[PDB]
């Protein structure tokens, strides 16, 4: 059972289908409409349900042409308010009804964010972004908002006729809106069951060119050219997910490149990837994110977890194929090297956290947590870690993607715990399970800290990078004339971003030492924004004052949580930067993300 939904729960009732027909008013910051539910009795003689909600206003509710009773509860938090609704006559099991829902979004919904012209590229027209993941789409309409739960949708979206509505779901048509010339009616469908936290929108002035057979690039004008560049390995991507993880079953592949202050590297909105523009660095250097939202189309979006406590199936194994593409792409030894890094990043996750906290468990219990608070690097490194190790368990990578295409094939469509998986992993390799009794299950699944093995890594790419490291780490005074941009010539991007992790992991370092860096190796310079955030780091960090205006301006002029928020806490920590990072949060708090705006604010303590 979902401890983050008060909905009913599946075996209850089962949300079928929705029907969203609904108006995006800039002017009040509103959604208004209906969400039609298609909803299936799980059980005999059903008289009520009860669905999520959060900062909703509730007009009415509407069964067979007739108002019936509904209530909300208390609000109980981040998950928030109940509605329970009263049936008008008793269903038996499998039956189903239509029940329609007037409703209203509140600005404030932590699932959108609204966006003025100046917040904007063209600075001529607002902008709306959703973001449900993990249960913010009770923000959106009311659902049972549980991953547990997959259907179908249907959608009619009425917005101002000079702006573009887009929707995870297969573009179906557009019309003048009969109610109000001034607006156009987008459609869009969904044949595939979904998750409701797969549910997006986003309403601006958009603009698309073609870079595949199946993958049209969007955003504003000013963004789409760079796009195009950007992302061109995405068709060539799609063909080896393909191949590792069976047939591409949405359609089309289509990329949305948001405004600066979407607050993840991507979201693997079915149809439509959300993307981040901290991604176009101009040479393709980030595009395993890309990698990451098209293999979530198999894990993720086929194969779902039940609940968030299982996050780490869907994470995890969307690590594990993406990067298995870019090892396709770019030669086995470059996938160990973003394995071993991905062993770093969760060292720091551990670290950060404290080796025995809950969150640095594989399988977490969201019981009272906020989802948003929970989430880290942890399902995605311990769990890519854990199937790494099986892969080199169990006897390679072209065995183990054996079992990742079965793995799909037997769960596309469903919902799954971490024991549906592992009862799947023994059945699959029953000649190989006394291999697999081998395996510290209590404490991969259960123990926090680092995982009890650490897998086997190839170190040709990462030798350069630690032995560089260990140069400046261990260099004295007298030793930082030898260093000099020569040192870099043979370092890709990705080395570059070793090199500077490796360093982080020791900061600070003597502030003469990193004033030399800059001397030589021009870091200031680079726009790389993964480069440009751990050197950003390691200055603040360092207490290096001249970077207290850089860090500032990067944490402020994007908006993804990944590089936001440990900025903020860097300036926080640095003596010299303080009251600047909280007067800075403090100004631009209100025109933030209201999930980054309240996960900083938790950070600064203010
Ligand atoms: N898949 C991209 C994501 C965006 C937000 C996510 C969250 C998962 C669980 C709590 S927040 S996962
Ligand atoms: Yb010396
Ligand atoms: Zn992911």
């Amino acid at each position: 059972v979902d401890t983050c939904s008060l909905a009913s729960p599946a075996s209850v009732c089962r949300t079928k289908h929705l029907h969203l027909r609904c108006s995006v008013d800039f002017t009040r910051r509103t959604l208004t409409g209906t969400a039609a539910l298609t909803v299936q009795s799980q059980e005999d003689n059903l008289r009520s349900l009860v669905l999520d909600t959060k900062d909703l206003t509730i007009e009415k509710v509407v069964i067979n042409g007739q108002e019936v009773k509904y209530a909300l509860g208390e609000r109980q938090s981040y998950k928030g308010s109940p509605m329970e609704i009263s049936l008008p006559i008793a269903l038996s099991k499998n039956q189903e009804i239509v029940i329609e829902i007037s409703f209203e979004t509140s600005p404030k919904s932590s699932a959108l964010q609204w966006l003025t012209p100046e917040q904007t590229s063209g600075k001529e027209h607002p902008y709306l972004f959703s973001q449900c993941q993990a249960i913010h789409c009770r923000a959106i309409l009311p659902c049972q908002d549980t991953p547990s739960v997959k259907l179908t949708y249907t959608a009619e979206v009425s917005v101002p006729k000079e702006l573009v509505a887009l929707m995870s779901a297969i573009r179906d048509g557009e019309t003048p809106d009969p109610e109000d010339p001034s607006r156009k009616i987008y459609k869009f469908i969904q044949k595939v069951p979904i998750p409701c936290y797969l549910i997006a929108l986003v309403v601006g002035a958009l603009e698309s060119r073609q870079i595949g057979p199946r993958t049209l690039v969007w955003s504003e004008k000013e963004q789409v050219e760079k796009s195009a560049y950007e992302f061109s390995e995405t068709e060539s991507m799609l063909k080896i997910a393909e191949d590792l993880g069976g047939p591409y079953v949405w359609g089309q592949y289509d990329l949305l490149v948001l405004p600066p202050s979407f607050p993840y590297g991507g979201m693997e909105n079915p149809c439509l990837t959300f993307v981040t523009p901290t991604l176009l660095a101009g040479d393709k250097s980030l595009s395993n994110v890309i990698a990451h939202e098209i293999s979530h189309s198999w894990t993720g979006n086929l194969v779902t977890n039940k609940t968030w406590d299982h996050f780490w199936l869907n994470e995890g194994h969307t690590v594990y194929l993406e990067r298995h593409i870019c090892g396709r792409l770019f030669g086995e030894k470059f996938r160990h090297f973003n394995a071993l890094g991905g062993w770093g990043e969760l060292q720091n996750s551990v670290k950060t956290f404290g080796e025995t906290h809950p969150f640095t468990k594989l399988v977490v219990d969201l019981t009272d947590i906020d989802p948003d608070v929970a989430y880290s690097s942890v399902p995605y490194e311990k769990g890519f870690a854990l199937l790494f190790y099986l892969e080199q368990l169990l006897g390679g990578p072209e065995i183990f993607l054996g079992f990742l295409k079965a793995y799909v094939e037997k769960f596309s469509y469903k919902s799954i715990t971490t024991d549906d998986w592992k009862d799947f992993l023994y059945s699959y390799f029953k000649d190989k399970v006394d291999v697999l009794n081998q395996v510290d299950w209590n404490a991969w699944l259960y123990s926090p800290g680092l995982p009890p093995i650490k897998p086997n890594y190839d170190m040709t790419l990462t030798n350069a990078c630690i032995a560089l490291s260990q140069r400046w780490i261990t260099a004295k005074e007298d030793d930082l004339n030898s260093f000099n941009a020569t040192d870099l010539k043979d370092l890709s991007s990705h080395q570059l971003n070793e090199f500077l992790a490796q360093t982080l992991q020791r900061a600070p370092l003597p502030l003469g030492h990193i004033k030399r860096m800059q001397e030589v190796y021009n870091f200031n310079a680079i726009n790389n924004s993964e480069i440009r955030f751990r050197w950003l780091r390691l200055c603040i960090q360092s207490k290096w004052e001249d970077a207290i205006p850089l860090a500032l301006k990067m944490a402020t002029e994007q908006g993804r949580m990944k590089f936001t928020r440990p900025l903020f806490k860097d300036l926080a920590a640095f003596d010299k930067s303080h009251d600047q990072a909280v007067r800075t949060y403090q100004e631009h708090k209100a025109s933030m993300h209201p999930v980054t705006a309240m996960l900083v604010g938790k950070d600064l303590k203010v």
